[PDB]
RNA sequence: CUGUAUAAUAU
């Protein structure tokens, strides 16, 4: 049995062969078309596998169609190992496909048909420029559906090699956000602490929090590390939540009257139990002294409505006496807060929240609570009855005046 | 006289 070495022939000319093409944008070479941007019948990938052209097809809207439909599943099967081989051979050849706005879907497809094997080389190839590739709105949809498939081991390598660049950038990226939520969502905490760590600075958080991306982003985190429940004896997400928390906490006054910012902290009012302590925190820091200013404002009048609905009696009972007992009346027109947000654009939501609170604290457990709830509700009945001459010509006086209908303080 | 997100791919 003589050894028989087959080295590989130089082809140098085909891809000067494929660069033919009918029409200047689709990029389908016209061995393959049938005159109308489609792919002939005749064409199978065999064909394609010969004449060295899974780049031209790649690139071509037509082209990819027809290796996503044919690509075999299986990864036993010859022609899969080849077109696979094919598409890993280069570098640049690979990652200029998955930025391609029509070769991500085939890039895509290899991904749900992959298994490990396959996966380590993919991992390689991606990790050399993962971050660049995040900003790319086609190839980001390639990192998503890696962070997705790819072993975990694989998918925290490529978590990893984001550990030291612009995260800001990232986070406020169209394109980035959903990656570095996509990670959140997806791995263990441990892939991505480092980005924690990134929101240890009090100025890289804000710039994420108000901003329309990465607000969805410190939500996604907030949510992840929060949402770990109460499993753990010694939880090391508690720490982190904690380290994130405390900027949220320190720069809660801007945050919560801010167009983007102040969704996340009604976040921190609205989940309870392990953000509890942060959502006191939050309305022991901003909102008091301050929740007719607030409420008066077009984006913190949410967070001051589920700060009414979602707060301990102990802390609503402040909030009460400040907007019933807590200000000087208006020098010329002598008005208190609860005069102003009766006729105030948004703080008349406010108004409504916080009779129905009262209505629904009534039914509670503590017979003083619910003599205290009631209290407020005759408070709030004395100011809308004197003023409901005027009142009764508005859309929110007429859900005030219905809101208050048949109440009992028993 | 009612009030804030409408989170990124097939020329």
């Amino acid at each position: 049995a003589v050894r028989l070495i087959d080295l590989e022939n130089n082809a140098s000319f085909s891809k000067s062969l494929n660069s033919t093409t009918r029409s200047h944008k689709c990029t389908l070479p016209i061995w393959a078309g049938d005159g109308e941007g489609n792919v002939s019948d005749s064409v199978t990938l065999q064909d394609v596998l010969a004449n060295d052209a899974l780049v031209e097809f790649a690139t071509d809207k037509n082209g990819c169609r027809f290796l996503q439909e044919h690509y075999p599943t299986e990864n036993d099967n010859d022609v899969h190992q080849k077109l696979f081989r094919k598409l890993v051979e280069d570098r640049a050849i690979f990652l200029s496909l998955c930025s391609n706005m029509f070769g991500n879907f085939f890039v895509q497809r290899v991904l749900e048909c992959s298994n490990t094997e396959e996966q380590e080389i993919l991992t390689e190839h991606l990790a050399t420029d993962l971050y660049n590739l995040c900003l790319d709105k086609s190839a980001c949809r390639v990192i998503q559906l890696a962070i997705q498939k790819l072993d975990v081991h694989l998918a925290t390598r490529l978590s990893l090699e984001l550990r030291d660049t612009h995260l800001v950038r990232l986070s406020i990226d169209q394109n980035g956000n959903h990656v570095i939520q996509k990670i959140v969502k997806t791995l263990p905490v441990s892939s991505w602490t480092f980005l924690v760590d990134f929101f240890a600075d009090d100025d890289n958080l804000i710039h994420v929090c108000q901003d329309k991306y990465g607000c969805r982003v410190i939500q996604s985190t907030v949510e992840t590390l929060s949402t770990d429940q109460y499993a753990q004896c010694y939880q090391h997400r508690v720490i982190l939540l904690r380290s994130l928390m405390a900027g949220v906490t320190r720069n809660c006054t801007q945050l919560a009257s801010n167009e983007f910012a102040n969704y996340v902290v009604q976040h921190v009012i609205k989940c309870g139990d392990a953000l509890a302590v942060y959502r006191d925190i939050i309305i022991e820091q901003c909102l008091l002294q301050n929740l007719l200013s607030m409420s008066q404002e077009k984006y913190a009048s949410h967070v001051v409505e589920v700060a009414f609905e979602c707060a301990p009696y102990r802390l609503v009972a402040e909030m009460m006496n400040e907007i019933f007992e807590g200000y000087i009346p208006h020098p010329d027109t002598n008005r208190d807060a609860l005069d102003i947000l009766l006729f105030h654009q948004y703080g008349n939501y406010v108004v409504q929240q916080m009779i129905q609170t009262c209505v629904l604290g009534q039914n509670a457990r503590d017979q003083k609570q619910s003599e205290m709830y009631g209290m407020w509700l005759e408070k709030i009945h004395g100011r809308v009855m004197r003023n409901a001459h005027r009142l009764e010509r508005f859309s929110s006086g007429k859900k005030i005046i219905e809101a208050l209908q048949s109440m009992s303080l028993y």
